[PDB]
């Protein structure tokens, strides 16, 4: 049955509970994005309202084929009513189409229900400052000290000056990001734009992102991998024997591979900064991992909440051991005990 973190308190609505059929009570599902863990179990055959972004909407018609009736998009940062109650959805700084949603409860309380996000000091100048939130159903995938990562502003300039230095050294090169869902997509582009190139990729893939509202998207994708020096392939793929094999299906238009895997946390955080980064290699093929992160780190949930300042917090990921909730307990009285609330 559905847990109870995944209900909204005095009213019949859920959100991220599509894997437990029919949920009794419930009248509309709210759908936080478009990530196959949030999502599983909804299909063409779903016959109840979802509510979602516009950008997770064109997803779930077009990749799900859930049919058109059954699809209410919201817009963002607009005061909205669904079955009688004001919601209103924020970007929520994670995939494209993922948003955080603010309930505000007809007996006068608040809820922000977090999503999956990358907490960011320009949420604290959204309408989240002006009234005051008792509840925070929170993304704590991150929760633990340990986990510190660079911004992704410091990762993109990274990547960015290693492809233009590898191609400009050998004009041959390939450059090859790997990719399991949505999200991420800078990395990519961010290269293919300083190389003066389209990214190529599979027909699924591009169908993937002509339904997410990039600005000029058709100036920046295409099918023809013949005609792209920037590629992508699913990360399963980023290994010396896969690239190989796909150098080999190229035809001889490329005599070299640089390859990046964006990862989220490994254990070489702890004491290797951006700049130190080398590749690992096997002759003319070099991959590089790069900790893009589209979750929170320790430090930045930290202060989210510390400027928030919610009277309970629910967790939402991890929540399914007790020595995790435990430990996840802790770290919010202490949080709570340095600021005062
Ligand atoms: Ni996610």
């Amino acid at each position: 049955t559905c847990p109870f973190y995944k209900k909204i308190p005095g009213t019949g609505f859920t959100v991220d509970a599509f894997q437990y059929g029919v949920v009794e009570g419930c009248t509309a599902y709210f759908l936080t994005h478009f990530h196959s863990d949030h999502y599983a179990g909804l299909s063409k055959h779903f016959t109840f309202p979802v509510y979602c972004s516009e950008i997770t909407g064109n997803l779930l018609k077009n990749k799900l084929h859930v049919q058109e009736q059954y699809i209410h998009p919201l817009p963002l940062d607009t005061e909205c009513i669904v079955n009688g109650v004001k919601v209103v959805l924020l970007d929520a700084n994670h995939c494209p189409g993922a948003v955080m949603i603010l309930f505000y409860l007809p007996n006068g309380t608040v809820i922000l229900h977090t999503g999956d996000f990358r907490a960011d000091p320009s949420m604290e100048r959204s309408l989240l400052a002006d009234q005051k939130v008792h509840m925070l159903y929170l993304d704590t995938t991150y929760c633990s000290p340990e986990y510190t990562f660079p911004s992704q502003q410091e990762v993109i300039r990274f990547a960015i000056n290693t492809a233009f230095e590898a191609v400009t050294l050998n004009p041959h090169a390939l450059v090859v990001c790997g990719t399991y869902s949505i999200g991420k997509e800078k990395v990519f582009l961010a290269i293919a734009d300083v190389l003066g190139s389209k990214v190529g990729m599979s027909q699924e893939k591009y169908k993937t992102l002509q339904c997410l509202n990039i600005p000029e998207i058709n100036s920046l994708i295409t099918t023809d991998m013949c005609s792209s020096l920037v590629h992508l392939l699913p990360m399963m793929q980023i290994n010396f024997k896969g690239l190989q094999s796909h150098l080999k299906k190229c035809g001889g238009k490329y005599n070299q591979i640089l390859a990046f895997r964006p990862t989220g946390w490994t254990h070489s955080n702890k004491f290797t900064r951006i700049a130190d980064v080398i590749p690992q290699t096997k002759g003319n093929i070099s991959i590089y991992g790069i900790p893009y992160s589209e979750h929170s780190s320790y430090l930045e949930m930290k202060r989210f909440v510390q400027w928030l300042k919610p009277q309970k917090i629910i967790p939402t990921v991890n929540v399914g051991t007790w020595k995790s909730r435990s430990t996840m307990e802790k770290y919010f009285r202490e949080w709570k005990l340095e600021a005062g609330y």
